[PDB]
């Protein structure tokens, strides 16, 4: 499962919960990517949290918005990532161990 939430002047929360599907990772490319293609996104933290596994397209999911978003000079948060999430990462974002609270007060300052 998922959910977005625009919580802040173009910052987008995508969290993940469960198990997310080949067929959600789609929805998700679907509604970010417009959304970054339209000026309405600029910020994503990804949420990573409560999720037990996504099969490699979310891997892809993640790497594209940042491809997207290198593009519009906006950013990517990695918030709670797990072992493999990070090390998949690391060999990029930024990842930090907070709330979404936390995440975005952080995104605020600047």
């Amino acid at each position: 499962a998922f959910q977005l939430e625009m919580v802040t002047r173009e910052t987008v929360v995508i969290r993940l919960f469960g198990e997310l599907d080949h067929h959600a990772v789609e929805q998700i490319r679907a509604k970010i990517s417009t959304a970054i293609f339209q000026g309405a996104v600029t910020t994503i933290i990804w949420n990573f949290e409560r999720l037990s596994f996504m099969d490699s397209s979310g891997v892809g999911l993640v790497l594209g918005r940042m491809r997207e978003l290198e593009a519009v000079a906006g950013r990517t948060i990695l918030l709670n990532p797990s072992p493999t999430m990070r090390k998949v990462f690391q060999f990029g974002p930024w990842m930090m161990d907070a709330t979404e609270e936390e995440a975005i007060d952080r995104v605020r300052g600047i």
